[PDB]
DNA sequence: CGTCCAGTCTAC
DNA sequence: TAGACCTGGACGG
């Protein structure tokens, strides 16, 4: 998912988890070629926070579970098809990738991390990734000054929708918000980002944040059928009827209305 | 049956 | 920059 899905994500095993307890190890498939999540407890409670692009769980034992152990924090970068899924233990979904089991005594669950693709990956650390920038949805001044301030920075170069998905400065926008933010200011997707960023120092970089809003306050997004029609209803510009498309030069799709920009291929 | 379409990550 | 990483749904023959 973009900036949107992975907080709703974050939002969804925070609300799910919330009277649950976990305990026995952190199970991983075994085509995934992420890493084997070295944590045992009893008793853990599971939390997460999101930034950008990225999720964070915390695995946080209650006092006195056994072995002893301090909590442990995993980032997850979702890919194309990453998702979290609380399941009854004996009914996995197909691409469960990453598992936390509940303990007794009710009904025995899983959360997991569910990713067709595998284009998603985890990392042991609990760290953010270096070089991202700001979220766009919860650190919006922090991610507008980062931007404004290091215009000089040769990303600017490229046209704007190639520089709207690089995660150093936009980080939580992805191919569907990038059409969705230009065709609400009519800016070509071609525009030098520079040309259409150096004229502000609500403009383009407050849209970064609020149109990401939007998706956030519509809710769910199987977080099921219905949530899906009411995102689609949502969309103006992306692979919508009476709409221009393009390749940007790394070969993803940008979506538009009317002039395609002075840099178009 | 086949092609084609849907965010990093890394080797050239 | 170009190809690599993957699975499944749509659609075309």
């Amino acid at each position: 998912g973009q900036g949107p899905e992975l907080h709703l994500a974050s939002q969804f095993v925070n609300e799910a988890c919330r009277a649950l307890v976990f305990g026995g190890c952190v199970e991983k498939s075994s085509v995934s070629r992420n890493p084997e999540v070295p944590f045992e407890s009893s008793a853990y409670r599971i939390s997460a926070s999101a930034r950008g692009k990225e999720l964070r769980l915390i695995l946080s034992p209650l006092p006195g579970a056994q072995p002893q152990q301090e909590p442990l924090a995993l980032v997850f970068r979702f890919g194309m098809s990453g998702s979290f899924q609380l399941v009854p233990r004996e009914e996995l979904p197909r691409h469960a990738h990453l598992r936390f089991y509940t303990a007794p005594p009710g009904p025995r669950l899983a959360l997991c991390f569910v990713d067709i693709r595998r284009f998603g990956r985890w990392d042991l650390g609990g760290k953010w990734q270096p070089g991202r920038g700001p979220c766009v949805l919860q650190e919006y001044q922090q991610f507008r000054e980062n931007v404004l301030r290091n215009l000089a920075d040769k990303a600017f170069d490229r046209p704007i929708c190639e520089a709207l998905l690089d995660q150093r400065f936009f980080n939580g926008i992805g191919n569907y918000l990038r059409a969705e933010i230009l065709y609400r200011l009519k800016i070509p997707p071609f525009e030098k980002a520079r040309s259409v960023l150096e004229a502000l120092q609500p403009d383009l970089l407050e849209l970064c944040h609020s149109v990401p809003k939007e998706v956030v306050q519509l809710g769910g997004k199987g977080y099921g059928e219905e949530d899906f029609a009411a995102f689609r209803a949502w969309l103006r510009c992306y692979g919508m009827p009476g709409m221009s498309s393009l390749q940007d030069r790394h070969g993803r799709t940008i979506w538009f209305q009317g002039d395609p920009g002075p840099l178009a291929p």
